[PDB]
């Protein structure tokens, strides 16, 4: 794995910010796209661009084979056992609005349970507050370790037989947790629940079987994976999708459609209404093949080599704080003693160095920790350990500076 | 307007399909796009690709910038008075859906009613009939006159007081009728309901000013306007908005969240749950910009131009049904009398000839012409008349083809 060769395909990477080289670590919030993606929107709509399906013409039939062409690289990338289980979305927000609007709303009672955890990102909280909230059910979260992380005996604690759906962060997108999906399936089906799994911050970073993942539901976003923004996918297993209904209603998805009545077409199409997202899903497709090539596993260890290099340089800032385990995917959210983290990342991008502030859409957890808001370093395939040590190198700048302007003040007054 | 100058913007143009050059006439189905909108999707992903909101670092500022500079465009484009008024969406069938979803079903209740006509597209029937199922509301149709026109004394007839909401094309994708939307709306509002645009074929070829339209809601899709596909937007009055819940929930459209309660963003932003679709809704920008410099008169006037050019030729031909009004919008949809559409699509793709059979999502319009399917050609604004003149002319050789294998097959058995 050369990152020189990968950092040159990434045209992105290759400008000043401020007059200083850029340094993007913020690939948790989105990735950026090698050439190869870019150049197959490029020739999509250069030289084949039409509807899909019904093909009459030719470059409609070019344009159906790479939309469903691109549907089979998803299967295999998460290894599926069929396309009918991979429905292609907006995002992974979409993906998870839609199991808890067409499994979740149709399948809860009164005294029936939607179990998730202190960690999740809203996404993957908010439908199942409005699910419990239309149906009369009730929502549990399962704590978390002092570091960040879940033990299975207190998924196996908040987990009953009432629990009908268990919703959990394959990875977070705040602690870099890595959370024990497998186990926590296992115990969601001894208890008769379902299990999704929001996977928008693990599918990028690591390989995915959800055959071996035995999850029911998964979700996906293109844009945190090299891919074009505007597309996710949701997985679910096929015999799950069979009976939910559709979440969004119009052309493409029905087979009849009368005054007052339509049925449904087949897996997956029954949950793609209208014009599917052809560029962007032909785009990921690509995306896939591009780090198929590179390998998702390796993609893992130079993540695995960065982050470990990552906390042992920030052990060595004095004033500095990062949340979370020791063992943990490729970020870092911290805070500086007596520094706002948006004006730690405001004085970082004036050094060309691009990381994000706030609460990174996990209020609970924020509150969690006793934060009102954090700093995150997030990394991928392009980055470097030269771009970490000017990350920790500008940190203890910002601090120092911080220190200075605040001693100067107090002396002035 | 010169076409040869509009067409050297259109790299897809320019290649042969089965030893032909291409006769692209399905823009109905999709557009094609110019140079602007691609180099635009390329600028993005080469230069400034970031996530937007909460802006701290310079690409994410100028991505931001871009989105709601894109967003902004679409407000002038259709004269709404405000940003909080344009929601991006997925494209014309979600931003129904959402009108279905979010109004109609907080506002529906027994002895209600929902008005639409029997020349819906499915995106602008399906989310109604379950809309009114899910409420016990009832659904109506405004019938059709004899050429496929909507007659105001019949919508004043179908409207009543008991009508919450008609929801109407504003243009047909099958019978190229240009609906008098404004007229509509001042019934439906005298009757105390809302109404419902669904302008997907209409925003692409003709002016769209919703101040004089007066429409509550209107629907449209980048990717049949030359932009990018994935992308398409809801406007809705502000006031409607503001009282509309959610139709998705997740990051970027709370403003609290605690563990079983949030609350939410001001429009538009409210309806924009999770990572937006930043670099399609930034090519709709441009896509809009390229239009508004060729001006939307013009391309209106192009159009009437080849419709008329059109329905005189296919008069020139015996054994041709055309189905709708004399005065249309840029398409024709026909039949050949003995011949399938599959197989006259399928003949003229042989001749390097785009076009589209089958029912054009709008199964209850084919059965009230008293057909299984037709075939559709469609044009925009970089046809010609010399491309009607190749189709009409494959077409009088597709009749004699079939005649003489009918021939020949009859005197052999
Ligand atoms: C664990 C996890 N779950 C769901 C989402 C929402 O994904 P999207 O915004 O692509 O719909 C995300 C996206 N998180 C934001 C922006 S992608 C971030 O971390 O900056 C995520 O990280
Ligand atoms: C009048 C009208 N209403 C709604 C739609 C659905 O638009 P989309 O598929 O972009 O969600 C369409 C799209 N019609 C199809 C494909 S765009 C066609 O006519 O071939 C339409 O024409």
């Amino acid at each position: 794995m050369n990152i020189t060769d990968i950092r040159e395909q990434f045209p992105i990477l290759h400008q000043q910010v401020n007059g200083h080289d850029l340094v993007y670590l913020d690939s948790a919030a989105t990735s950026q796209k090698p050439r190869a993606v870019i150049e197959t929107l490029d020739k999509y709509y250069n030289q084949y661009n039409s509807n899909v399906h019904r093909g009459v013409h030719t470059l409609g039939t070019r344009a159906t084979d790479g939309y469903e062409g691109a549907r089979e690289k998803v299967r295999k990338f998460i290894n599926a056992k069929s396309m009918a289980e991979i429905i292609f979305t907006k995002g992974t927000t979409t993906s998870l609005n839609m199991v808890a609007l067409s499994y979740a709303r149709a399948n809860l009672k009164p005294g029936d349970e939607v179990v998730i955890t202190y960690m999740e990102h809203h996404a993957n909280i908010i439908p199942w507050q409005q699910a419990v909230k239309a149906t009369g059910a009730t929502l549990k979260y399962i704590p978390l370790q002092e570091d960040g992380t879940i033990s299975l005996e207190d998924v196996r604690e908040t987990v009953t037989s009432n629990t009908k759906i268990v919703a959990v962060s394959h990875v977070s997108n705040v602690l870099g947790t890595v959370n024990p999906i497998k186990e926590m399936a296992k115990i969601a089906h001894d208890n008769g629940a379902v299990i999704v799994v929001d996977g928008a911050q693990s599918t990028p970073h690591m390989k995915i079987d959800v055959q071996d993942l035995d999850c029911d539901f998964f979700a996906l976003s293109s844009h945190k994976m090299c891919g074009p923004t505007g597309v996710g996918v949701l997985y679910g297993k096929k015999a799950l999708l069979e009976n939910m209904e559709p979440a969004e209603f119009g052309g493409e998805m029905i087979d009849f459609v009368g005054l007052y009545e339509s049925t449904w077409k087949e897996l997956p199409w029954k949950f793609e209404a209208g014009t599917p997202i052809i560029a962007g899903a032909i785009g990921l497709g690509a995306a896939i093949d591009f780090l198929e090539e590179i390998g998702l596993d390796e993609i893992s260890r130079h993540e695995h080599k960065l982050a470990a290099y990552a906390l042992e340089r920030f052990r060595q800032l004095d004033g500095v704080t990062v949340y979370g385990p020791e063992e943990r995917a490729g970020l870092v959210t911290f805070n500086l003693d007596d520094v706002h983290p948006h004006d730690v990342a405001t004085v970082l991008d004036a050094e060309g160095i691009a990381v994000r502030a706030g609460h990174h859409c996990a209020q609970p957890l924020m509150k969690w920790l006793d934060v009102t808001a954090t700093a995150r370093a997030s990394f991928y395939l392009y980055n470097t350990e030269e771009e970490i040590d000017k990350l920790v190198e500008a940190l203890q700048k910002t601090k120092e500076y911080f220190t200075n302007v605040f001693v100067d003040l107090e002396h002035h007054h």
